[PDB]
């Protein structure tokens, strides 16, 4: 699969308010995840005791993480689907040291879709939501041919 430009400059502009408080969607976000899939909290021995949405707000290292995360996935949008420089170490660690699915990173995708509808609709429409979700299929499959080529089922 291949983005338009257009799609490109509608995932661009949506990210581009995202970065006004990158901290603040990345708590948002992984909050949505935890509260939506909670299996998923499981996987981080450093946040696994967290019990409510609170506990996860005022968590230093939750945020710190949200801002890597976020921070990882902003460059690979950069990119515009030239992401193979990036998408090899995060591959391996996902396949080899987190150990996770294809089926979480969907999980992950919808709470990110559905955090910029409600923060953004300014400039996520529905338009702009199929680019993100386009986006964001490009990144799934791109590190699912990764994770295959690393020995990972995913
Ligand atoms: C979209 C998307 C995404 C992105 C961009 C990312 C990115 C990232 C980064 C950058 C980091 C740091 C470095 C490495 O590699 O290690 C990480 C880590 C990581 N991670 Zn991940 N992620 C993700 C998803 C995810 C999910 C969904 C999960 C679960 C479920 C995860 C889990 C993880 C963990 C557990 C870790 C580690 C943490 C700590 O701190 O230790 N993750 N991550």
């Amino acid at each position: 699969m291949v983005l338009s430009e257009g799609e490109w400059q509608l995932v661009l502009h949506v990210w581009a308010k995202v970065e006004a408080d990158v901290a603040g969607h990345g708590q948002d976000i992984l909050i949505r995840l935890f509260k939506s899939h909670p299996e998923t909290l499981e996987k981080f021995d450093r946040f696994k005791h967290l019990k409510t949405e609170a506990e996860m707000k005022a968590s230093e290292d939750l945020k710190k993480h949200g801002v890597t995360v976020l921070t990882a996935l902003g460059a690979i949008l950069k990119k515009k689907g030239h992401h193979e420089a990036e998408l090899k170490p995060l591959a391996q660690s996902h396949a080899t040291k987190h150990k996770i699915p294809i089926k979480y990173l969907e999980f992950i995708s919808e709470a990110i879709i559905h955090v910029l509808h409600s923060r953004h609709p300014g400039n996520f429409g529905a338009d702009a939501q199929g680019a993100m979700n386009k986006a964001l299929e490009l990144f799934r499959k791109d590190i699912a041919a990764k994770y295959k080529e690393l020995g990972y089922q995913g």
